[PDB]
């Protein structure tokens, strides 16, 4: 069966799983040696523990290794990447796109490689102290984006099995045509038919059997918004098709949106994924309520997924004590894994302009008072004051001396200014 | 012919003073027989050399992506600074976090650069394209860009002066260590290389510069002022310095006394050959400060001098907040026209993301409405990235599209998008 | 209202015949604030576009390393063929070896073209450096280069152009499949997009070479000579080929069919919007060949071809010894102006390795030193590998030491190596 | 106190005669918290260490690419070699052709052996999908790769054994030469570290492999036959052959007497260090080699050796053919076990397209349907890179996709393709 092809899956890890390939397929598909994905096994196992035993787990979208690892220290427990930031400030064209992958398919794979190299030198540093680490563990999982899988079914059993490479824990495919990618707050989405989405998530699910790794799929579905579908083959789909409108000069068919065929799609999306994500005009809790609902009267207990969105304006929709229960009620719901997609941009962009403006004012008063609130932030669990040993100068100072026999004249933090002049 | 032909942007004196070990048909019979344009690196140079002559003082922030820089540019900042410690820390093409020890593939620093002036790129797209002319003086701020040691001999100098140059850097920084053994100028156990080795540097920098044909800047820096090693006393210049006494190490490296004496010296020695210098220092001296450009200006007059107000100096624990307040005007003064804060990109992402990722385990979405929040009270002062998608360019993008379709395309993002509803 | 002053580089007439869906005043406005130069591009797109025109017709083989485009222009070769297959084969950004099916992420055939231009401008320096002119008469020989199916919509083929361009590419192909769907031109289930999509593709191109500045060649392909499916019936160009009593697959896909007839008129509906037209083949066949050139030509007369001398048909099964030595003359006289073998690189690295490591197995050294006598051979027709020391600029950068030291360096590399010791004639 | 419980896959005596200047107890305090798995690394490294105890001697090829890796394990040769030359020749991470002076980014070696695996691992999934075993003992033939100086000092090479581990290389090799000089073998100009920097380094990368868990095999190369510069008399060891009376260069290099004596003495010192010892030759001269390997064997009975067939030798003006033909047998039984031409890949690749291109020119098709005809000639011989669209997993590929689909999917390839049509055996 499959638990045999995927060791390290826990028990129960595929109940209510449906697969369109047999364990047969599996073994003629994944090559003659076992290859070890360690990093995917122990991201996968433990999100998978999280998302059942925590009342919810939260996260932000990181744009970076160093984002990701202050995440963990100030104790969140997983790391959300997001295509949207890899498109804005992170990708591998080396360019600002919007959210229309228009970046190439390896961008997201390669962020997810970078943000684990930096856990894992925080748990090198923390481990060559030997007074244990200031975490429950530097390796939170990482919840990555595959946006429409870049292309067809091979496409996307292509970027599961490069997120799975590097590391990730889960992957997330949505039911939009790839050629016509946006994000889930933009207009002129366009929808593909929901055999065809069904199609990229089981070749997901194929890409991890041949993997050997139980990782996560969240399916996502754009139908709130989008009002356009490429085909009506799916007889799923065609109650939502406004057939006297006709087709759009590129010959696709218009569709009623909103919840209902949100609803459709992800009860038929249940049985080939772990997670389920509507993508919502509004951060709206009663409308939370009637998906979670709907999903849960054909697939109860169903695992949920939530964009807590920076494309909401938040204290516009709502008031002060619904903004801070927010998450809760959401994961009352069965909610169990909500993010803010753009926090690591809003965060990166925000600060940067405030401190290059009181540096254009009043230049090195504006940067002594970010160093000051560094230090005061140490009360709290703040180390990167001490940059030196924040980026590993230390562990590479124990690595030279254990090369060396202890007798290495160029070991850097003895008389280092860090050492001179940050002292408890 | 002379090389202000082979440098046709080059301004009238931009070579006053600076001496070249090659002659100009050297740099006819190594730079190939068609002409190449770097228009980025031309622009940079050219308005960099304007700025350092005009401004009292440049002053400028290290960069860790290009969504930094833009906000620099953004905030009115007239110049960026590229750390290479910021690129072992976050964003290097090894992907890995390292200390400040030339560890990292010698191609980061020029792939940083050209996402840097990527993103500015867009910045300047979007804004030429909506037609109301641009919120800067300039979106293609100059980059001043790290080389660390050269990462190898002349030759290593040589090909990353090129990378640089092609990436669009304005000026590019050389220092007199041993690449090998490379620190942070605020680590110990650097060990410095002859005088004569690191003139030889710069003036592998310099034909790489004539043979590109572009005016880029060169910037020499001495880590004489803590260094306490030596590889070989061959020098002369570099023997009065010598510790005799004290013999070779185990390595073979040669002791020397430290401190602004040899720093003076090998300034003197290194100014024909570069067109700034840079002194690192153990603390924010400004006493310090002015006798070093006293020293160098008496053998080479009007020199141009560079200053690193470093994070690796506690600014409040060595001085006062009238001196914080007065440090960069003062400097400018003494002839320090370029001055930068080498590690700003670093703090500033990971306090920010370590605050925010706080509050969000503590308080959730309460958390995250602060920063938006923040963010909109920013927009007065001329914040623009609350609007994330106009950001990135999905305005710029849709532009295309229209015109790629002569106006007809059924799926354009920012119409139906929520920025456009809830982002007035 | 003109775009040759929005293009500097572009000679006289580059446009004639030439439709564009957008305006000069859109490229002002979508192009930024500065001009930034592309001078590979520039000097690449004009050398191609002088060849084609004056040239019997340009023969190219397809490269999957700037070292084998190298020794295609020493060889005398006038352009250089980037192959889509042989990026995804064995040189791509995601480091596998796939099939042809757009799997690979959308910079890598860019990022060839650029290892491509580097290595012919090491070949360049090289030979300037020693003072005594080139071997050949430019080393950098145009690239045409492979966009596929533009990796997405019209804004993906507008991305993968202005990359072409920056990488110094002379011109680019866009194919009419579904990108998603993409095949080589001699696989099965291949996937039609509509007439007017394809046109959409084109169109971006250009804008994208526009905003550039660049007079980048642009070739138009169709794939409708064997593909047997189709995304939707919109376009009522396409609906005459349309097999309607087949309907719709599960996918829903349109079935359509395929042949020279939805050729010739996707050809003709592409051509106001592209450069050179190309239409894939199941057979090297001479006759059909003429057929579609001088029913395009009905249409567009003296519109220039382009033709795959493809690796994936059995030559010597279809045609005999004189028509495969007359093969390419032929065509290039019907109008056939740029001809190219797509994976000759692949071929003839996999079969010289493959043979090179059965007789090393088998003899050792006897079948190494048997490849070095024969390049030692091929030195009276032009080859200069076997020194491969100089071949890769250890001479050069020998030169660059010497200016950077005075010309007293104890640690340059050619005197004292054994190239200048054992391989003296 | 125990290594092997930190290396689970090492074999029994792997680390015989082995010493270290770390503790067990550091790779414990500085290899993180968690069990990370390298597993090409382990079954590479583990593979090569039977090989070498096992055959006669194992030799193998310098592959630039995946593909021509793939070919020289279809051929049977059981190892590859990966030549930091030809990196940087054409296969490097800064898109450049170099001179072998490491100038290329230090990634660029790793990132290649990365390409070789997956490459090798495509063709076993072909093979293993195709159900009928492989036609091969392994695909995933042990990598011996390049990692020259370190690319700069300790820590540098700690760094880059990691990355050939991560690659999964099966091992890999550092040379006593300074990295901001370094050379290949047979350039003038190569400069000495003190024998005790070179023991640091074999150390560091040592402790590397302790610390990933695997058992990566380390080689290490003398440059001291021919280097006639030192950066430092400091190590006693190196200081008898200085020649003082010479004093140091302008750069304040020592100068030493080059030859066999100090790459004896070098070697003697570094063998337990390594796994297997390599100096670099002016000439493939056997007597040499056997001195070389009676002297290290007097002080480190049955120490492994490796020996560099360079294709920087002039094989048939230093040697007659009867040497030639029995060269790497009578080095196997001196102890060189592992035996590699270093630049195999790029001569076979340079000089296979000179000539296709040259003919090409003269006669278009027909110079390629003569390869294709000596393609078809091989397969008797056990080639099958004629058939394209297999060779690169497009049967595979559509295997995954009647996975995926239940057998229902309308847009395979294999089926319709021209490669069915026309390769029919
Ligand atoms: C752009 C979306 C996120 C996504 O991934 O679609 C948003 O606005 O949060
Ligand atoms: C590490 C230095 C900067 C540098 O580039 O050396 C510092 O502490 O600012
Ligand atoms: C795979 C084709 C070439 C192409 O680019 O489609 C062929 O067989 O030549
Ligand atoms: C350049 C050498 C090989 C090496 O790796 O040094 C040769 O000529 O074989
Ligand atoms: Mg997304
Ligand atoms: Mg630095
Ligand atoms: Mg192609
Ligand atoms: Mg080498």
């Amino acid at each position: 069966d499959f638990y045999s092809l995927i060791p390290s899956a826990p028990k129960g890890r595929f109940d209510g799983i449906e697969r369109a390939h047999t364990a047969e397929d599996v073994k003629r598909l994944r090559g003659s040696v076992e290859i070890k994905y360690s990093l995917a096994e122990m991201g996968a196992n433990r999100l998978w523990k999280l998302i059942h035993e925590e009342d919810f787990v939260n996260a932000l979208g990181a744009l970076s290794g160093n984002q990701a690892m202050q995440m963990v220290r100030a104790g969140l427990k997983a790391i959300y990447l997001s295509g949207w930031q890899v498109a804005a400030d992170a990708n591998t064209a080396s360019a600002m796109y919007p959210d229309q992958s228009l970046y190439p398919a390896n961008a997201g794979p390669e962020l997810a490689k970078r943000i684990n190299r930096t856990l894992q030198r925080a748990d090198q540093i923390e481990t060559a102290e030997g007074k244990g680490l200031s975490v429950d563990t530097w390796f939170a999982p990482i919840v990555a984006d595959a946006e429409a899988g870049f292309g067809g079914p091979l496409d996307a059993f292509e970027i599961m099995k490069a997120y799975i490479e590097a590391g990730a824990a889960g992957v997330h495919f949505e039911d939009q045509l790839a050629s016509e990618k946006k994000c889930g707050h933009l207009g002129g989405k366009v929808l593909i038919p929901t055999a065809a989405h069904i199609r990229n998530l089981n070749a997901a699910r194929l890409a991890a059997d041949v993997m050997g790794t139980p990782t996560l799929i969240v399916a996502r579905t754009d139908a709130e918004a989008a009002k356009l579908l490429t085909s009506d083959i799916d007889e799923r789909d065609q109650p939502f098709v406004d057939y006297e409108a006709g087709r759009t000069a590129e010959g696709f068919y218009q569709v009623k949106n909103g919840i209902e065929p949100c609803i459709a799609r992800a009860i038929a999306y249940a049985p080939y994924c772990d997670l389920i994500w509507m993508e919502t005009s509004k951060p709206d809790l009663a409308q939370a309520r009637r998906f979670a609902e709907a999903v849960h009267k054909a697939h109860p207990g169903k695992l949920l997924a939530y964009n807590c969105s920076p494309s909401f304006n938040w204290k516009k929709n709502l008031d002060d004590a619904t903004i801070a229960k927010f998450q809760r009620e959401l994961g009352a719901m069965g909610y169990k894994f909500q993010f803010i997609t753009l926090a690591g941009f809003h965060q990166l962009n925000y600060g940067m302009f405030e401190l290059a403006r009181g540096y254009k004012d009043r230049q090195m008063a504006a940067y002594s008072e970010l160093q000051q609130a560094e230090f005061a932030a140490e009360a709290d669990g703040y180390t990167a004051t001490k940059h030196q040993r924040e980026v590993g100068t230390g562990y590479f100072d124990a690595v030279s001396l254990a090369i060396t026999g202890g007798q290495s004249s160029t070991t850097a933090m003895k008389e280092s200014t860090e050492t001179a002049q940050f002292k408890p």
